[PDB]
């Protein structure tokens, strides 16, 4: 019928991955017109037009993310990362068109919004720098009213700002000098905001680690933030494959992310550790297989992983990489670890057209 746009095909792994995450029809039909008005202009996009611009938020510059987060008995989680201000003609642009998409959600769900007020004039200056301005991570729960999640740029003042920028958000977040809680990176790709019916702010500062190993990984959070040395020397090592025990990592960098969710805590309640398996595997195969194994080392099934990769794409698994992008382990302080998996859309990665050699 009509060719396919940036909304329909996001739209429908939308469709397709809640289903499989056991939301309802309606849950469904909801968050497939929150993630339409989100994308804004870029929704009616056709595919066959070259991505509106180098978006950083996937490989292929596709605007949308998925990620499915197994907790043990529990419900799949399900989210939706997109950067609504994608297509804007600068990265200034961008950051408003962002705003606004978050603004419109708040009007709509009444989740408070002071916490990002309290941060703009840091990441929304003139002059930006990439390479984001704005994401968005909607959290797809039952009954139709989403968690949202804020991505802001530390760099967005340039790498030597960043460090400066972190201190001073989580200052102005009631934090104090929870910046010196933070171990060594080699840089601060993100600062998050969970935005709810809370005013108290939930701030995640994420790190860039470059070389990572099993035993740098092990120190990079403390018990009281959910996960123990052995559990994050195992996840590295299952998640990495070749890429471990070779002097770090080789491939693009680990991230970790600190959650801060106490009033006035200078210390990380919580920590994630996300590596990036599509570098580290031949194929999705493997990247499935080692997820299957994370999975099964916390105690949760794994069938549901399977059946997602299939409603993001009839490709077998074997025949491509990057559609499981990243792997996570995820902490939080008295809580069963999480495992997520980063879900690649792959908008923009396509068979090339069938027309045969005949000599």
């Amino acid at each position: 019928m009509d060719a396919s746009t940036l909304g329909s095909f996001t739209g429908g792994q939308l469709r397709r991955l809640g289903s499989v995450a056991g939301l309802s029809r309606a849950d469904v039909e909801t968050y497939a017109q929150v993630l339409t008005d989100a994308l804004g202009p870029v929704a009616q996009r056709p595919l066959s037009l070259a991505p509106p611009t180098r978006t950083f938020l996937s490989d292929d510059h596709t605007p949308v993310e998925f990620s499915l987060s197994f907790r043990p008995g529990a419900a799949p989680a399900m989210r939706v990362l997109v950067e609504p201000g994608c297509g804007a003609t600068s990265l200034a642009d961008n950051g408003r068109a962002g705003l606004e998409a978050v603004r419109t959600m708040a009007r709509r769900w009444h989740f408070t919004t002071d916490a990002l007020d309290e941060l703009l004039d840091l990441f929304l200056p003139p002059a930006p720098q990439g390479p984001l301005a704005l994401w968005c991570a909607l959290e797809l729960r039952p009954g139709g009213v989403p968690g949202v999640k804020v991505y802001l740029n530390p760099a967005v003042g340039g790498e030597e700002r960043s460090a400066a920028t972190v201190r001073e958000a989580l200052r102005r977040l009631g934090h104090h000098q929870a910046f010196d809680s933070l171990p060594q990176g080699s840089g601060y790709p993100f600062l998050a905001l969970d935005l709810g019916n809370w005013t108290e702010p939930r701030a995640k500062v994420y790190l860039r680690h470059d070389n990572l190993t099993a035993g740098r990984a092990a120190r990079l959070s403390r018990t009281d933030s959910g996960l123990v040395p052995t559990a994050v020397e195992g996840f590295f090592r299952t998640a990495a494959g070749p890429g471990s025990d070779a002097g770090g990592l080789d491939g693009r960098p680990a991230q970790s992310c600190h959650s801060f969710t106490d009033p006035g805590a200078e210390r990380p309640s919580g920590f994630t550790l996300y590596i990036p398996v599509r570098d580290y595997v031949r194929h999705d195969g493997e990247a499935l297989a080692r997820a299957s194994t994370v999975l099964h080392h916390h105690g949760m099934d794994a069938s549901v992983l399977h059946r997602a990769l299939a409603a993001l794409t009839e490709r077998r698994p074997e025949d491509g990489v990057g559609l499981i992008a990243y792997l996570a382990l995820a902490g939080q302080r008295d809580q069963p670890p999480r495992v997520t998996a980063y879900l690649s859309s792959e908008a923009y990665t396509v068979r090339p057209p069938v027309v045969e050699l005949v000599p």
